């Protein structure tokens, strides 16, 4: 019994019910089995966890829970009360019981309590009743678990949910010590690896945490999360997680990009990873690179399907619209918007060539630069081309989710191509807005120009 | 007969029908009068300008146009055939006609042909039949104007639609020459100012362009457009156009932020500015306009679209609601294309006179820093407060439109405070991703 699927766990605009239903169809299609409801800014999940669902809301939520059952996806309802629950006070404990009970009555059999991204410091009243913050959480968590009839699936997300968040370290943490000791064994605990966005999740590090928490965790994976940087998007493949974790884990629920349709590779390649060693115990079963090609290939079919005879002569202007998206276009796009700690090859290459051309620009040995520049201008040409043919695609829902990303990168690669062309011879200037002005002081018939568009 | 309202002419996710209908409500409330439908990436407005609306599509357009009549908004339908049209071919010219006909059958009196953001180079067969790009645009704009029986309102957007785009100069341009000449006089012309995004539109520039087009232009104003920078939003006020423009102009159609709910101030202050001097041949103040607009907007925050703690117990996270100081700071952080708001620049200026003077913590010029610093750590806490209060607001529709901008600025000020707290003692290294890494290597 391995929970593998998607947690809608992120900050910002939640996915709508139509998307969540489509999400279940995709998980089924790819042999995943689990959905964790936890949109940080779906107001009744956290901010207003207390408030019960309206009549309209309840219909929508029942239908969804129903849709989950229909597609064989475990539906896990989470609630996030740590911002302002008074744990000691039993009327609050009663509200939590009421909220969850309404949902169970919507058909939900699986639940979670999430205590991530909250202050550690308690209120007077709670300290008089609880030794530690961890004590309080484990108290209601166990109370709720028991009150809901000890369900096959109940999840707990610690406030110390990655390596860096443990004081003073993972293995000697008072918080986790208490959770591992006091939290009923039937409950599962979520973990996001060594950091919030773990590059790698080494088996050594799961071994460690499993000991302090006295059970195998469910990964809450933020490899493909993009809520924390307006400019970023992650289309690279699942990576940095050995198939040798599978037997040493209870599950992996990925918390992907906000833009629903950008998560084809993200969920696809997680399914490939899971399925590659589904029944392992304890020869390379999982290749990120292969899994990526495998998913981009599948994804590509979606671009020619809608939302969800005039040829011009040899002397007439050709259809802008003619050429459709290619695998090569998506292979490039994915390399440009790859993973949080790594660009795809085609993307790194470009940066490495530009870095070089900019260094050796002085030369004005010179048939090298003319030649390298050329090859770079050509690459820049494929980015624009890629943007151009995406812009034309029939699946306008996919385009709309990605538009602002691809517009950005094509527009920047354009200024860069300009800048190389000029080495061999508007508000693109306040760029980044104020956020960027602050950020740049922290430590780390002529063809036109100032064509903004 | 002054066209003032809004054009949906930006790149990316078009607005949906519900939002368009609510726009007409707001335009009518604020006594503006026009809507120009020109979403760059609505497939059938441009990329696929030749394709007829489906039946489902048509009913939605009919219902929308009807909604405009009922809110007393003039609905202008634009189409954009620049990228692929063989202007010389009359099968092509027919295709355009059959398509503008379908739209008039939905109840549309008013039209536009847009030739913005295309390459100024015609195909072989087109170059035989026309002498210059302008001639060809004008020929079909003229033929279409007429066919439709000289609609009261019919617009033309020139390829050369701002100062800087005109080869070689505004007043000396062969393209504008042909336009002001051969384009029939009933047809109105769109113009964005000196630049694409224009910081100012001087009278002299309008008088100048007026002369070469031989008519008073309609401004397509891109002041609050935000489709050209992922991280930018413009909540600042209409500015850099004098009330003295108005009688020199047939209209102003603002083309505002992609995010629908962010365009409250951007449209409301335009409204104020038109009211200021509806007829004529000082009166309009940016800052006062903004305050009226922000003070109206805040009402929308508290309305959609319990338990009380003992002082022993944990206070409601949700209690304090969004204030007009919050919106005032927010707008200053996300002001205008060429200028940050007062409270925005203040915070930047301080952080730059906190970084320079930082090795002064390594006795009269220490008491300065440590104070100026904590007066800035506090100003940072004003940003992170406005976020948490916004993120608690009842109107989630507005929150979601703003969310990621708001999350960004608070994230950065959180880190910039961390820095100031440290200069006085995880993924942020690939900040901005690849595009980011390239932007840092440019000048």
């Amino acid at each position: 019994r391995f929970l593998c699927g998607v947690v809608e766990g992120f900050y910002g605009r939640p996915w709508v019910m139509e998307q969540r239903k489509e999400l279940f169809r995709r998980l089924q299609k790819w042999e995943l089995n689990t959905y964790l409801y936890a949109p940080k800014d779906d107001y009744k999940h956290r901010m207003f966890w207390r408030e019960m669902y309206s009549v309209e809301e309840a219909e929508q939520l029942m239908t969804l829970i129903s849709a989950a059952r229909e597609y064989e996806i475990e539906f896990i309802y989470a609630i996030s009360p740590g911002l302002d629950i008074t744990f000691s006070n039993p009327k609050e404990v009663s509200t939590l019981k009421r909220k969850l009970d309404q949902v169970s009555q919507f058909g939900c059999r699986s639940f979670a309590l999430l205590f991530d991204d909250i202050d550690h410091n308690m209120c007077a009243a709670d300290k008089e009743v609880f030794s530690s913050f961890a004590h309080a959480q484990v108290s209601i968590t166990n109370e709720i678990y028991q009150y809901l009839g000890e369900p096959e699936t109940f999840l707990f997300c610690p406030t110390e949910y990655c390596g860096t968040f443990c004081y003073p370290n993972v293995s000697q943490s008072p918080y986790l010590r208490t959770v591992g000791e006091k939290l009923l064994p039937g409950i599962e605990v979520l973990w996001t690896g060594p950091k919030v966005v773990s590059k790698e999740i080494p088996v050594e590090s799961i071994e460690e945490v499993s000991k302090i928490i006295k059970r195998a965790p469910v990964i809450w994976d933020n490899i493909h999360a993009n809520d924390y940087d307006q400019k970023r998007l992650f289309l690279g493949p699942y990576k940095g997680r050995s198939t040798e974790l599978i037997p040493r884990l209870k599950g992996v629920l990925t918390n992907p990009n906000c833009e629903f349709e950008a998560n084809y590779v993200a969920i696809h390649t997680l399914a490939t990873w899971y399925k590659s060693n589904m029944n392992g115990v304890r020869d390379v079963l999982y290749s990120p690179q292969m899994a990526l090609k495998l998913a981009l290939t599948e994804w590509l079919q979606e671009f020619g399907v809608p939302h969800q005879q005039f040829v011009p002569g040899p002397n007439e202007k050709p259809l802008y619209t003619a050429e459709p998206v290619t695998l090569e276009d998506l292979q490039l796009l994915a390399d440009l918007f790859y993973l949080p700690y790594e660009h795809g090859p085609k993307g790194a290459q470009m940066l490495r060539e530009f870095q070089w051309l900019r260094a050796n620009s002085s030369v004005v040995k010179i048939e090298e630069w003319r030649s390298r520049a050329a090859k770079f201008e050509e690459m820049c040409g494929l980015v624009m081309g890629m943007f151009t043919r995406l812009s034309n695609c029939a699946n306008r829902t996919i385009l709309y989710d990605m538009y602002s990303y691809v517009w950005d990168i094509k527009s920047i690669m354009s200024m860069v191509k300009s800048f190389v062309q000029w080495l061999g011879c508007e508000p693109w200037a306040f760029r980044g807005g104020l956020a960027g002005e602050f950020q740049r002081l922290l430590p780390i018939p002529l063809t036109p120009t100032s064509k903004v568009y």
